[PDB]
C-alpha cells in the first residue's frame, strides 16, 4: 500500500535499481520503494500511476538521472507532474555514471546526490538513506 | 464452460503458448486459459468466438505481441473488440521477443509486462500469475 | 435518439450522402439517417459510437462501398461489428461509382445496390426506400 | 473567476483565437474563454496554471491542433495533465487548417471538430457552441 | 524613500525606461520607480543598494530582458539576490524587442510580459499596471 | 418567407454571394439573405419581385457594386425602386473589387463599405454583420 | 456614443491613424477616437456626420494634411464646417510626411504638429495626448 519514494528510471538501467534495493531494502534501514516493474499489475492504464502512487502513496520521488533518460517521455512527463505538486524536499536527482551529455536544465536549482566522484563515495549511501528516511 | 482469459497469439507463435500452459496451468496456481486450437470445434462461425468467448465466458485477455502480430487481422480485430467492452485492467499485453519493428500504437496506454529484458526475468511470472489471478 | 440507417462512408464520398439526404429525407418517405458529421458532436470516444449508435439505436447500416474504402479502417472495424451482429438484412452495401480495383471479399455474399449500370437506374431509389422502410 | 473552457494553443496561432471569442464570447451565446494572454498577469509561475485553471476553475479544455502545435513543450504538457484527469467529454480538439504532417497519435480515440472541409462548415460553430454549453 | 519596483536594466537600454516612466508615473497612475541613474548619489558602495533598496525599500523588481542584459554583472548579481529573497510576484521580466540569442534559462519558470507581438499590444501597460500597483 | 436583405447582384458576381452566404448564414450571425437564383421558383413575373419581395419582405437591400453592374438594367430599376421608397439606412452599397470605370453617381451621398483597401479587412464583416441585424 | 476626436483624413492615410490608435487608445492614455471606416454604419447619409457627429458628439476635430488630402472634397466640407464652429483650439492639423505642393492656405494661422523634422520627434506625442486630453 504506501511507500517511501517511488523511483523514476529509463528501462536501460535498472541494475543500479537493483542495487540500491539490496542497500536500502535488504539492509539494516527497512526503507520500502515502489518500482515499476516489481508492484504494477500489468492492464493499468498510465495516467493512474501519477494520481495515485506519486499523489496519494509515496512520500517522496527518485529521479536516476543518465543519457538514456533524456530520450524518454514518460520520465518527462512523471518529473513535470512531481514539480508540478509543491505545498520538504520532494524530489531527489541521482547522478551515477559518466555523462557526455547536458544535464537537465529543469533540474539545475535541485541538489544533486553524486556517484561518480571517486573521493566522495563513502559519504554517498549514508546521504541518501538520510533523506528518504526524514519524515 | 468458463474460463479465466483468452488468449490472441499469431499462428507462429505457440511454443511460448505451450510454455505459459506449463508454467500457468500444470502448476500449483491452477489457472484456466482458453487456447483456440485446443478448446475450439471446427465448423464454428468467426463471428461467435468473439460475441460468447470475449464478451460472456472469459474475464480478460492476453495479447501476445510479437512481429508476426503485425501481419494478421483476426487479432486487430479481436484486439479492438476487446478494447470496444469497457464497463478492472482486462487487457494484459506481453513481448517475449526482440521485435525489429514499430510496437502497435494502440496498446501504448498500457503496461506491457516485458519478457526479453535480461536482469527483470524473475519477476515475469510472478506479476503474471498474480495478475491473471485478480476478480 | 432512434434512427433508422447508419451510415458508413468514406470522407472522400459525401457528395453521394448529401444526394441520399435529398432522395430520402427531404422526400415523402420521411427517414432518419444518422450521419457522422451531422449528429455526433466533437469530443466523444470512437468506442461508444459502435456501442450506443450501431448497437442500440439504429437498426440497419448502409456501406457505401468505393474505391477509397479500401483504405480507411474506420469503415473496416465498423463493418466487422455490424457482421458480428446476427441475432432481418441488417446490412445493404451501395455501390454508385466506376471501381478499378476488387470488390471487398467480405461482402460477397450479400446482394449489392449497384447503381452505375446506366439501364437499371429506374429501380434503384424504390428498392433502397423499400428496403430501409422495412421492420 | 470561473470560466468554461481553458484554450491550448500555440502563439503563432491566434488570429483563430481572436475569431473564436468573436463567434463564442460577443455572439449571443455568452461563454467566457479564459485565454492566457488576456487573463494572466505576468510574474506567475508556470506551475500553478496547471494545477487551480485548468484543475478547479475551467471545466473543458479546447486544443488548437495545428503544424506548430508539434514544436512546443507547454501544449504537450498541458494536454497530458488534461488527460491525466479523468473522474463528460473534457478535452475538445479543433483542426482549421491544412497540416502536412501528421496528426498527434494521442488525440486519436477523440472525435476531432473539423474545419477545412468545404462542405461542412454549417454546423462547426454550431456543434461547438453546443458541446462547450454542455454542464 | 520608499518605492513600489526596484528596476534592473543595461546601460545601454534606458530609452525604454524613459518611456516607462511617461506610461507609468507621469500618467493618472501615480507609481514611483526607483532608477539607479535618477535616484542614486555617486560615491555610494554597491553592495548597499542591494542589501536596502531591494531588500528594505521597493517591494518588487522589474528585470528589463534584452541582448545586452547577457553581459552586464550587475544585473546578473542583482537578479540572483532577487531570486534568494523568497519568503506574491516579486519578479516581473519583460521583454521588448527582437532578441536573436537564447532567453535567459533561470527565468523560464516566470511569466513574461511580452511587447514585441503586434497583435497582444493593447494588453501590456494594463496588465503591467495592474501587476505593479498589488499589495 | 420573411427575410433581412434582399441581395441585388450581376449573375457575373456570384462567387462573392457564396461567400457572403458562408460568412453570414452558415456562421453563429443566422441571418436570412434572399437569392434570386435560390429562393424565386421559375415562372415568376418580374414585376412581382419588386412589388412583393422588396416591399413587404425584406427589410434592407444589399446592392453589390461592381464593373459589370454597370451594364444590367434590371438592377438599375431594382436600385431606383429601393431608392424610390424613403418613409433607417434602407440601403447597403457594397465595393469588393478593383474598378476601373466610375462609381456610379446615383449612390455618391451614402457611404460604401469598401473591401478592396488592404489595411481596412478587419472591420469589414463585423460592419456589415452589425448594419444588418439592427431593426 | 460620446468621443474626444472626429478624425479627418484621406482613404490613402490609414496607416498612420492606425498608428495614431495604437499611440493614443491602446496606451495608458485612454481615449476615444471616431474613426469612419470603424464607427460608421453602412447605410447613413453623409450629411448626417457633419450636423450629429463633428456638432453634438466630438468635442475636437483632427485634420491629417498631406498631399492627397487636396484632392478630396469631403474632406474639403468637413474642414469648413469645423471652420465654421467657432463659439478652446477645435481644430488640430497634423502633418506626417514630406509634402511636395503647397500647405493649405486656410490653415496658416492655427499652429501644426509637424512630425517630419528628425529632430523634434521626442515632443509630438506627448504634446498632442497634452492638446486632445483638454476640456
Amino acid at each position: 500500500e504506501r511507500f517511501d519514494a517511488f523511483i523514476c528510471y529509463c528501462p536501460s538501467d535498472i541494475q543500479f535499481v537493483q542495487e540500491m534495493i539490496r542497500q536500502l531494502e535488504q539492509t539494516n534501514y527497512r526503507l520500502k520503494l515502489c518500482v515499476s516493474d516489481r508492484d504494477v499489475l500489468p492492464g493499468t492504464c498510465v495516467w493512474s500511476i501519477a494520481s495515485e502512487l506519486i499523489e496519494k502513496r509515496c512520500r517522496r520521488m527518485v529521479v536516476v538521472v543518465s543519457d538514456d533518460y533524456l530520450q524518454s517521455k514518460e520520465c518527462d512527463f512523471q518529473t513535470k507532474f512531481a514539480l508540478s505538486l509543491s505545498p520538504q524536499k520532494r524530489l531527489i536527482p541521482i547522478k551515477y555514471k559518466a555523462m557526455k551529455k547536458e544535464f537537465p536544465s529543469i533540474l539545475r536549482f535541485i541538489t544533486v546526490c553524486d556517484y561518480t566522484n571517486p573521493c566522495t563515495k563513502s559519504w554517498f549511501w549514508t546521504r541518501l538513506a538520510k533523506a528518504l528516511s526524514l519524515p
